[PDB]
């Protein structure tokens, strides 16, 4: 299932973001997945949401409450 | 009370879309659901708030306050 | 797998019936499993036999010592 | 004993079979070493039983009652 | 880099105006760190969101909320 | 500091109004001090946040989203 | 999946050359993987190094320094 | 540092190939990091030997072994 | 009181350039503030005292040696 | 089985040649064997790896790498 | 001793650019103390060797199977 | 960061030749480093007041208070 | 046994050489012991894998992978 | 290494005069072996320090505060 390694190396690459502190590299890279329509947003979200990192936590909240 | 079934048969489609990671037929479900005045939505809510899954919880929390 | 997602909702219904106390119903369901050939009658043994409930289990024995 | 060996291989591809969730093709399996006569049909129903599955072991059973 | 310099000064900046009592001038300052594109903003959010005050909290909650 | 004195007295009433089961009366004071942009209103905030009573915790939070 | 049963399969018979003392057939039974181009020569390998066996793990790594 | 984004992404593929059963790739993932003279190589070698798995550790020897 | 302010974002900054190696560009720091009669200055010489690192500790004997 | 006393006095002799100080001897034996195409070889290396004597392992490992 | 200090010192290079990410400098670094036949080599390679870090010790490893 | 090896092979050199009884050729490097400005007389400090040897600590303190 | 006194005697050197960081020296006695086939060479190798040292250890593998 | 001899002698009669009360002859002695060039007065000094004793560690100090 290559749909799995892009989600897989989409939630590598935000986490990354994440740690590297670019919040809106992040929020460009789920605006893109959502403009595609790929499933892969999902798995960026679940990441960023078990991160246990309060900036990503909200990011994740506020990307949700507009889709 | 088949009502009662019907309450089942939903909760359980939702939280299997869920652990087949389809998000999206999970929403697509209870707009449906919504749609039709079926009281099943609510089972359907009450199973992914009550899952501890995050996304679930993040779905039934956008979606009621749509309703 | 559209299938699992069938099986899942035969065994939902058969544990459903036995516990509003149908098991002429149970027993139509896996019937009607059998003649269409459907392999959910396997999944619905199967929850049968893992519910602990005396008459699942003796319903799920004499239903495998027919087919 | 290629016997030996034919026996492991047979019981390895019953209990692959029931993970796989085929029972139609674990009791063909079992049809087809009996109308050969072969022995390996005991180390398949000695795996069903030691599977520690219910479905095997009502499929053991069953298929004694009728050889 | 200076970067890290000016975000840790921001930071520390907010929390003194929040040890001050005045929230008005934390909004207005992260009013300004947006105005300008500046990434203080998210060491400012961080920080409020660590601070584990309540009105810290909600202020960056609800920050978040319109950028 | 009277500033401090009106804070500490804005706050009494209001956790009064709230004992006295007075919403309304809460919400009219918060919005009397919002629109004379006193500060106490703070005050008052962080007071119902720290009360740890459900209904005076959303009102908090309803409050400040509008603000 | 046939090939996960051809791996199980091919993984069982060279642990059982292993229990009846014959390394120069499981060395042909690699070999004969390799040259077929058979993924099953990886199970192979694997069931030979967690065999715990030190033929096996030996026989695995001279195997795996020629492919 | 992209290059470091470029390594966890290179070590998050080999590491998702090695789930899926495909050592044939993993191989030429190295191989071709060798050929481009990626510096991700070394990455993908930390997370093969850090992985704790047998095929992957011998992965990673034999390849060393040739660069 | 901004005179806090001003001292709070003094003591932040020389420890931040303690942190990144800079002890010249501390004694700089200090110098300056010196010059300019900056009560900033004790704030400094306080958080260098306290940080704990011997750098910082000899830096701060040295500089009220010659004030 | 006359080959399985062969085999136990063939790993009697090396092992006793062992204790006796001659390698070189231990390294003639599996050499006449190999040549032979005798099975006491494996049992030959099978004894040496067991053993636990350090000089033995890498005769074993050195022998098994060239046949 | 300069032999010692010269010793040291390759030591200490070679294992920060280890910690830098740096194999094939640490390779090169080995390369050159082998071709002017320093014996500061084997300050290096008992340096990784223990460093405890595996890609160091496969380097060494591999460095030692060529001098 | 060249300069950090710069500064790693300083603090080396310098706590080499304090085990070698040369406390004078310590402080001629300290001197050599402090006249060409090399940041590198800090790391040779800190490792120098980190030693936990007297003799370095009183060196360390001297040096400083001259510079 | 005066070839039992050579050995011994042949392994004190080795171990002494290895002491006073000649491997060198090591690498060239063990290869005079196989020029001349003197069976001491057996004794230092296994001195040099008892020894514990890592140095030791891949000097005793490199050696007898030659021989 | 006579050095180590004459340094050895050094601290002892250092020591010594320092249990018969005689600073000013301690400080003599440091005296010469300073304008000397003898290396032996680093050993002096770190038996002062390391006596224990308050008057031989204040003339440590001193004395390296005027060389």
């Amino acid at each position: 299932p290559d749909e799995d390694l892009k989600a897989e190396l989409a939630a590598t690459e935000a986490i990354w973001l994440l740690r590297q502190g670019r919040p809106e590299e992040v929020w460009k890279l789920m605006q893109r997945l959502y403009e595609k329509g790929d499933p892969a947003l999902w798995a960026v979200l679940r990441a960023l949401l078990r991160s246990g990192d309060e900036i990503a936590i909200l990011i994740a909240w506020n990307f949700m409450q507009r889709i």
